């Protein structure tokens, strides 16, 4: 029966990795992960996050099964991180939400849910978006198409292409966006450009789908969310899958939420009721351990606060290295003006290098980036810094 | 989108437990839960769970995400576990692991895996199975059939009506094996019928699908292999999904395995990369928490020991339970025979309830049993079967 089946093509990031792994030379630099580098170059566990593991390890007496959503203060605290307290959302109870294994899952269950229960049959992603979007609604039977996104030319977003793109989307086709710290580009829409986004999305009967992988990497965890709620002031539907992966640290616990929602209480509630079943019907019910540490922090003034300064470092470090390296290629030479990378959020920018000057800096320097030109901030530290921007300046 | 979209209906198991929940009454019992309990009626988290745990709070430094198929301690220690140390099939390298949520991760995983990259259109499930597995097969649009199992009328293995039952599966059809335990009959296949079907299937061109929930709580962790390991000595092809949820009282924690066997190591790492596409598109990668637990104590001599000996105290007092209740039935003057339940395995036995018996021990006397018949007998303790036993004569 597996006598002739194909194997599966390599993979542009994980690919990377096992070339990074391959590779015995020393001075070697890597900016193609999608993980969070503190200055050292590691990606360590959250103070907050430990303490909050001592705690579920001296208090928990049993590890009895979760609801198909989850755990309920989880959801509480993750539409509140969303949506904003006292948003009309969660006053009028239009919003459910169901903890999933990582924002990957909580895509996948909304893809699911979608394919199963609606007349969705089309996805609208930008052009370009984490390669792993298009798996996931494929997965699920749903055709994917791409909208203008990135202009080239001058690393912004291409506003007017954008719009004209997705004239082609029918009302009923569902159009991703990404929240803040767009991947891979790390260009997101300015407020009054979600704003407009926001009544086209209303006027043209799309359904948005919000993915939010990286909320407070970009300007802080309300400012993040703005987007979202400039939509949620507009739509009676909406679905979001977000990830607790880089702000907390949790990556390999897999501790996201996919939170639908709908015009009223009634109609949520029945909605979810499916959402559930596509659960059910994948791995029955989600993983505790990571998604109880966020519940306790998020539900405990001390912890929170530790966690909102952890995060509130990670965002400035990555703000620091976008300065320096800006800086520091300027200095060492460089032929072309950098400064779009300021401008630029989150973890991932596009550099503007081809795909050979990307070969060749991993080739001849050790130096490693995604094919697409794609580097992550936060693999740059003061130390790698030179060495970086010298290799960089080479291949120009 | 959402306006006109049908409710999930209600589910048999896990409504149950909506009813259970909503009930004030003082003395009621619960059998109709899929988890272990302690003579206390709890659900504790093991002791070697609990080392593990603060082992892996001292020692962890990072959370990064972990390979697509999991930790490969964790892969090793499953095969050595269903296979037997120095089988051929792990010398051979003939078997891959991924470590997946839960078992039902595992199912959705192999189903996914078979839908997208062979001609698989067909899984037999035996009459009656866990409910769940024709929902997740569905998901992945493979149709389920029904072969005969249960003998309703002396509550034993239907062999005859189970091997003419498979007379309509057709080669490439995939065959669903419950590996020991059954659920929800606790009536297993002896060795020399697990042999007679391992003959069968070979002869028939089916693909065996073997589900193990329960490994340890028939007779032990060997034992209960027995019928898998007499499938692998036959077979080029198969696969198991396998669950930690019971064996380590780790069931909110979602740790499983889908391991696939080839002919050959060329095969299995070509049909194996499909398989981690078909993960790659759904969750990503697996909760490391779990399945680190498990690893941990799998791979050290001092806590293996301690767990085994916490399985044999879970498996011995089930049995001493089934005797119990045998015995107590009598002297409270039953009407029927029940030795039958002391020859059943696991977690679960068909009490041979009707429907409407097991309503009315819910109404009248705040009994709670699914409506199949089938009863947890982990459920069951010296202080509370007295009155179980009472109400259940009153009902017959
Ligand atoms: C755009 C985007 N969406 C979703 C995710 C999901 O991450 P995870 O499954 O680890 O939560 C990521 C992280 N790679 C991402 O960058
Ligand atoms: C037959 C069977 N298969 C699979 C599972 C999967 O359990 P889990 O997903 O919790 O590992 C169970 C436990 N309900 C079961 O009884």
């Amino acid at each position: 029966m597996f006598e002739n089946i194909t194997a599966a093509p390599a993979d542009p990031i994980l690919g990377l990795a096992d070339l990074f792994r391959a590779d015995e030379r020393p001075g070697k630099i890597n900016l193609g992960q999608g993980v969070y580098k503190d200055e050292t170059g590691k990606t360590p566990v959250l103070t907050s996050v430990k303490k909050a593991e001592q705690y579920l390890l001296e208090n928990e007496t049993t590890k009895n099964y979760l609801g198909i959503d989850g755990i309920p203060e989880f959801g509480r605290c993750t539409q509140e991180l969303l949506f904003g307290k006292g948003s009309a959302l969660i006053n009028d109870k239009r919003a459910r939400t169901a903890q999933t294994p990582g924002g990957t899952g909580a895509l996948r269950v909304a893809a699911d849910f979608l394919a199963k229960n609606t007349s969705v049959k089309r996805v609208w992603v930008s052009n370009p978006s984490w390669p792993n979007h298009k798996s996931v609604f494929n997965s699920a039977g749903l055709e994917v198409r791409e909208y203008a996104y990135y202009d080239a030319e001058n690393h912004t977003l291409d506003f007017d292409a954008l719009i004209n793109s997705l004239n082609e989307a029918q009302a009923g086709d569902v159009v991703l966006f990404h929240g803040c710290c767009h991947n891979p580009t790390g260009i997101d829409p300015t407020l009054e450009q979600w704003q407009t986004l926001a009544q086209l999305s209303v006027e043209k009967g799309w359904l948005p789908l919000f993915d939010f992988a990286q909320q407070g990497f970009a300007r802080g965890l309300e400012e993040d969310a703005e987007g979202l709620r400039a939509f949620a002031a507009m739509h009676k539907e909406l679905i979001v899958a977000s990830s607790y992966s880089k702000n907390f640290g949790l990556y390999n616990e897999r501790v996201g939420a996919c939170t639908l929602v709908a015009a009223d209480s009634e109609t949520v509630d029945r909605a979810f009721s499916q959402m559930k079943a596509a659960i059910y019907a994948n791995y029955s019910n989600p993983p505790a351990h990571g998604a109880s540490v966020v519940a306790t922090i998020l539900s405990n003034d001390a912890l929170r606060a530790i966690w909102e300064q952890e995060l509130t470092d990670m965002r400035q470090r990555i703000q620091r290295m976008r300065q320096l390296f800006v800086n520091t290629l300027q200095e060492k030479g460089a032929n072309r003006d950098f400064s779009f990378i300021i401008k630029q959020n989150g973890m991932f920018s596009f550099s503007g290098l081809t795909k050979e000057q990307v070969l060749r800096l991993r080739e001849e320097f050790g130096v490693y980036a995604v094919a697409s030109g794609r580097v992550n901030v936060a693999g740059m530290t003061p130390d790698n810094m030179a060495p970086l921007c010298e290799a960089i300046v080479a291949v120009l």
